[PDB]
């Protein structure tokens, strides 16, 4: 039932880490600029819990220095204000995040040369982070999405090898299992869930930025390709609004895209949507 939810994009990178927060309304194609991030952020992830948007991890890279972030910050769309939250145990650039049972999971990402396999869990009611079981693989530039209270970490770079592998976190048991590997090596893909499938869109295969898109069907256990995007991209934002996937921005090996494409699983087609207000990669994105 269409009730006016918006796609939020926070931070990003375009000649330095950005502070933009903007919200897009797919039903009229308009963009609204909102309160800036307090500290510039790129390579962060976004998510929504209890009507609030959270900006997790990332980095501030500019001529004033390159520093990874352990920060968590919370934006209330109803007040248009950002508030700091307790930081993570470690900085995590190119993090993946998923929400289960009202808790935020921060997965992998990097701090300097360290590629984390560690995973930690944020409880909003306590403003507290708790380390959980680490992944089986170190993963930066990892994609994460949640389906039926299971969390999937897909692809990335482990510090030596760029990855086609993926693994599944069972939060009640606090354990990780490898799942079927993807058809393609992808770091910096957009990973989301739609219906019974975990999608991995675009990314970097170690040579080229990708326009291919493949999905893992959790029932059949296979990765299968679907229609490719029009524009190749890694470090894209991805989210699901009213039953369709949207990808936002990213880097195509030449430019930082303002392109937004929208995928309809019913027809297996991507359509072009109104451009971002400016090209950028490495954004955090969520819907509320």
């Amino acid at each position: 039932p269409k009730v006016g939810r918006l796609i939020y994009t926070a931070g990003g990178y375009f000649r330095q880490s950005l502070s933009y927060l903007e919200a897009y309304n797919p039903s009229d194609g308009t963009w609204l600029r909102l309160a800036d991030l307090q500290v510039p952020r790129s390579g962060l992830a976004g998510c929504v819990v209890g009507g609030l948007l959270y900006a997790v991890g990332g980095r501030n890279n500019s001529p004033d220095g390159n520093t990874d972030s352990s920060a968590l910050d919370c934006y209330n769309p109803m007040t248009n204000q950002w508030s700091p939250c307790a930081p993570m145990s470690v900085p995590r650039n190119r993090i993946g995040v998923g929400v289960i049972d009202g808790h935020i999971y921060a997965v992998g990402g990097s701090h300097g040369c360290i590629h984390h396999n560690s995973v930690e869990r944020y409880e909003p009611e306590r403003d507290e982070w708790h380390l959980v079981a680490p992944m089986l693989t170190r993963r930066i530039g990892v994609g994460v999405a949640v389906l039926n209270r299971l969390l999937y970490a897909v692809g990335g770079f482990d510090g030596t090898n760029r990855l086609n592998s993926a693994e599944c976190y069972y939060p009640e048991r606090n354990e990780w299992r490898m799942i079927t590997a993807m058809n393609t090596i992808r770091s910096g893909a957009g990973v989301c869930v739609l219906h019974n499938c975990i999608y991995a869109a675009g990314g970097y295969d170690g040579q080229d930025q990708l326009n291919s898109v493949e999905r893992y069907d959790v029932e059949t256990e296979t990765w299968t390709f679907v229609a490719p995007m029009k524009h190749r991209r890694s470090a894209l934002g991805i989210t699901v609004h009213q039953g369709r996937i949207y990808v936002l921005g990213g880097y195509d090996g030449h430019t930082f895209l303002d392109s937004v494409e929208c995928y309809d699983p019913d027809t297996d087609t991507w359509s072009e949507v109104t451009r971002m207000t400016s090209g950028r990669s490495g954004v955090g994105v969520a819907v509320t």
